[PDB]
């Protein structure tokens, strides 16, 4: 009976995170937020009492104990957190940017993280859990136009790295997913990529596609659920990896 | 005449030292400094005279970090090079108690102050086919205690190195990392904020680093950061993170 925390649940790979979550088991309750109502509403309709939802913006602080604190007055846990909420704008040139645009890409990507994190620890700790980050491949590879998203996921990958060296009571893990046929890859090939981004990668992101090399949302999706269901294993605590890594091989469908 | 740097936080420990050595190998360079401490920085005025100006501010206002700029143009009519030397180690805090608040504002000094100043600078920078020194920490790869904010902070100005020299090809960035540096934060880790939020074991490793006289004058690693910033970036080592005496950067050495 495993009480799992996931954030931004209302689309991409999070709704799907808690669609796997559902199918290896049947006594595992998921606590999800987003900002978008409508979504959330279907899946409690969907799932019933294994679901339950928070409609707010992680940034507010008043939502992420909202979530929290549902989760230990409904089922006094808390095991697993798996952060997979995150924006991708502002995507712009050195050239053209807005650093109070900035700021707020790190205030969903990785402020978020931290003020949920310190709000959920306590409970963490007393489970022995696990926190397993939803990183990206952009921080250590260079995207044109990535130079807030991509050095949001290099912060993300430093906080677990320290997490799971602070407070070993707790497991920290940050594992990319690779590229993933969500929203996200629609907002690349269709708006943000043909406006700011270079003619290189653009063609790749969108090759990809054509091509059906994009990941489903429940490929990766089924990595982040069996390490939050069944643990983080001791020789990768703290590590970044991705998805398809041999170290996660017992962790894909 | 020749070159004009732009060096932050010339005040204290690193950043000070690096206007010592730009000053010491080269008669033509003019560096114009910016930081909060107006005593250190009017001193610095009357030791070198018309080689040195500054701005007294704090880099997280834009309007400080324009007026370091403008000046620049309005008295040299060029920026050459970019050195990011303004750091903060607090808060150094568990993660048990962590404060979100407070953790915005060392980005907003060690991060979202240098992203924001790139970018003024920037087409000053691409006239001269400048070099963006950025000054990073060994936090970024390895663990620090408690040293959550700060270790985390480098790690996405790293990334922003090889971000901006990926994408303006015109400038060069680099991020070097100077080792343990017998400065004003070290003083501040074995006295103040180390018996309080970070372990014992790491402590004695940074004691001992002063004890065992390890800690490095602020005169060797200042000169890769003067040196980088005079000579340029080699193309070798654009956008990559480096350390102080890695042996790529050796013709940047005293
Ligand atoms: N797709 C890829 O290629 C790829 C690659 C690398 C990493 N990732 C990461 O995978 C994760 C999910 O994939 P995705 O981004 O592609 O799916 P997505 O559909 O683009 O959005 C992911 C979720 O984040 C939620 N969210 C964003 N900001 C929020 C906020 N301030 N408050 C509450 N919820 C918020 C969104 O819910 P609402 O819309 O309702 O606010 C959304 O459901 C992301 O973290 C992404 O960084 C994706
Ligand atoms: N010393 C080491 O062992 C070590 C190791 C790794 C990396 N580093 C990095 O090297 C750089 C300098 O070394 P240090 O930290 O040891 O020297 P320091 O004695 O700690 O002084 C830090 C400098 O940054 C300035 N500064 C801080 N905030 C500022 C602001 N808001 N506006 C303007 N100036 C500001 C300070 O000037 P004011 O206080 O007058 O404003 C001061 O000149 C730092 O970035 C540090 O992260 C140092």
């Amino acid at each position: 009976g495993k009480v799992i925390l996931v954030t931004g649940v209302s689309r991409g790979i999070g709704k799907s995170i808690v669609d796997v979550l559902f199918s290896l088991d049947k006594d595992t309750v998921v606590y999800g937020v987003a900002r978008s109502e409508a979504p959330l509403k279907k899946l409690k309709e969907k799932y019933g009492d294994r679901f339950f939802y928070v409609v707010g913006d992680i940034t507010e602080d008043s939502v992420l104990k909202q979530l929290v604190n549902a989760a230990v007055k409904g089922h006094g846990k808390i095991d697993s957190l798996v952060a997979n909420a995150g924006v991708l704008e502002p995507v712009q040139n050195v050239n053209e940017i807005d650093v109070n645009a900035w700021k707020k890409l790190y205030d969903i990507n990785f402020f978020s993280i931290v003020s949920l994190v310190g709000i959920a620890l306590p409970e963490l700790k007393k489970t022995n859990g696990n926190v397993v980050f939803v990183s990206s491949d952009a921080c250590n590879m260079y995207f044109s136009s990535w130079g807030a998203y991509g050095s949001s996921k290099a912060a993300l990958n430093h906080f677990a790295m320290t997490l799971a060296n602070e407070e070993r009571q707790v497991k920290a893990i940050a594992v990319a997913p690779g590229i993933v046929d969500t929203d996200m890859q629609v907002n690349i090939r269709e708006n943000v990529g043909p406006s700011s981004m270079s003619a290189e990668q653009l063609k790749m992101f969108r090759g990809l596609k054509e091509n059906n090399q994009l990941l489903d949302s429940s490929v990766p999706a089924t990595v982040y659920a069996k390490l939050a269901l069944h643990g983080i294993p001791d020789g990768v605590n703290g590590q970044y990896l991705s998805y398809n890594d041999p170290a996660l091989a017992d962790f894909m469908p």
